[PDB]
């Protein structure tokens, strides 16, 4: 087995890990190596941490570490046994893979829908600017979240209201943050199979509350637009992933049930959600922390937009900037650290290591983006580093793996990057900024709090100035 930490009886390797595991497993790695054997109680896990063992497992042996290891929590609603985010790589999934690939987030799609989200980028920069007047703070995790909720809304259901925090919206919130308290903290029942008939923390129990308040609103949509659709025949088709999935469905053409679909759009709308608000966050974080790299970013702004307030999404080719500081963020701060758990299908040998069948597989892709001998000055935040460098963040280039690699490479990162550079250039473009306290400035820069998406400790909070 790769070298590790010795694991004591009963509890492996956790109680080492402490609030941040994944900075825990960086360090542990530059000792133990880039394989490294991890006991989670008796949940076996091997910690993937620099490009080579990267490329090994999801491009070589890709096939083979194609899997996942699903948490108890992941049966809410017999999620597991449907949702293309946990399914084995077969029929199921790679149906739903091509859904996604081919029509959800291709081109047309994400061009047909730009408009939907403009209304949007538009009711973010309103409540700023009622901030601004006022000189009151902009709590970015909280304007980010809703703004992230309602671009993601838009997209898949065409909600058009015209409230930022409309009632749709801060119920979506709600159920959200209700996820991420359940699974944000361990389950036991994960790493001691003994505990998994008991549910001993109810955590799969309050996990079946959410998820099915989830899937009660995503099947109230599906139901509502197959009447209007109904009722409706001469209306122009919406530019929503709804529309696509009626369409699915009535064409028939898919073994897959409604079921599928639901789950389908439940998997979407999460998946976009706490990685898209807490990448907001940083990117505002650290532009306002270097603020020679916020001015570059406004002037490439000012060139390119002039005297418009919101952006085209079709303008991203003209903005280098902006999409080198996304760039960076992603490999400061992606937002799952360790991605989302792999698995073994079978034994595999892999540097000279054996990987038994059912390892946990956990990419490290915080360390790999923040490892000195991979990242000149890896700790400073500076975009030029990708200024004419091809490397990029779709799964090609091991050195930056935010969005993984390999088989279960994020299928939504289209939408995700039209969310991130448009709400980050919306900010940008339209007002000076500062700290609303400047006292503990760095700390608050600094300080992580793990959970589905790693967030800052204290949430950036910041004045807009004409
Ligand atoms: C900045 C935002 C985002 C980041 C950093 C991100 C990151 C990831 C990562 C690391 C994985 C696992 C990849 C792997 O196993 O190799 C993933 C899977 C997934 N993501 Fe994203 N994601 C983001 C936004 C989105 C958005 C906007 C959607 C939907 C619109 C989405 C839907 C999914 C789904 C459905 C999967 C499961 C894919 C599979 O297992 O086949 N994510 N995401
Ligand atoms: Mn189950």
């Amino acid at each position: 087995l790769p070298p590790g930490p010795f694991p004591y009886p009963i509890v492996g390797n956790m109680l080492q890990l402490g609030a941040n595991p994944h900075q825990v497993f960086a360090k542990l790695s530059k000792r133990y190596g880039p394989l490294m054997s991890i006991h989670l109680g008796s949940l076996y896990t091997v910690i993937v941490s620099s490009p080579e063992m990267a490329k090994e497992i999801l491009h070589r042996h890709g096939q083979v570490f194609s899997g996942r290891t699903i948490a108890q929590a992941v049966h809410a609603c017999d999620h597991d046994k449907i949702s293309m985010g946990f399914l084995p790589v077969a029929s199921e999934w790679r149906d739903m893979r091509k859904i996604c690939k081919e029509q959800m987030f291709s081109n047309q799609s994400m061009e047909a829908s730009q408009g939907l989200r403009r209304q949007k980028l538009q009711q973010l920069l309103d409540h700023v600017q009622k901030c601004s007047d006022s000189g009151r703070a902009v709590d970015i995790r909280e304007a980010a979240f809703i703004t992230t909720l309602n671009l993601m809304s838009a997209t898949l259901f065409s909600s058009q209201a015209t409230e930022f925090d409309s009632k749709a919206t801060m119920e979506f919130k709600e159920i959200i943050e209700g996820v991420a308290t359940i699974v944000g903290v361990p389950n036991f029942a994960d790493y001691f199979p003994i505990l998994r008939p008991f549910d001993p923390q109810g955590v799969k129990r309050r996990a079946d509350v959410f998820f099915g308040k989830l899937l009660a609103k995503i099947e109230g949509y599906l139901n509502e637009r197959l009447e209007s659709k109904r009722a409706n025949p001469n209306a122009p088709k919406k530019d929503d992933f709804l529309e696509i999935v009626v369409d699915i469905i009535q064409a028939n053409e898919f073994k897959l049930k409604t079921h599928h679909f639901t789950h389908l759009m439940l998997d979407l709308f999460v998946g976009g959600s706490d990685t898209n608000t807490t990448s907001i966050e940083w990117a505002m974080s650290e532009l306002v922390m270097n603020p020679d790299k916020m001015a570059r970013l406004k002037a490439e702004l000012k060139s390119v937009a002039g005297d418009e307030k919101i952006v085209d999404e079709s303008a991203m080719p003209k903005l280098p900037y902006l999409q080198a500081v996304i760039k960076e963020v992603m490999r400061i701060h992606p937002p799952g650290p360790l991605l989302l758990p792999r698995k073994a299908e079978s034994d595999q040998e892999v540097n000279g290591y054996l990987i038994p069948k059912g390892t946990q597989i956990l990419i490290n892709a915080y360390a790999i983006g923040r490892d000195p001998s991979i990242w000149t000055d890896p700790e400073t935040f500076d975009p030029e580093r990708f200024l004419d460098n091809k490397i990029d963040f779709k799964g090609q280039d091991y050195e930056l793996l935010p969005f993984g690699s390999g088989r279960r490479v994020c299928p939504g990162m289209p939408l995700a990057t039209r969310i991130l550079h448009m709400a980050t250039a919306t900010l940008v473009h339209n007002f000076d900024w500062k700290l609303e306290d400047d006292s503990t400035a760095a700390a608050d820069h600094a300080g992580e709090l793990f959970g589905v998406a790693v967030r800052r400790a204290v949430p950036l909070r910041i004045i807009p100035i004409v």
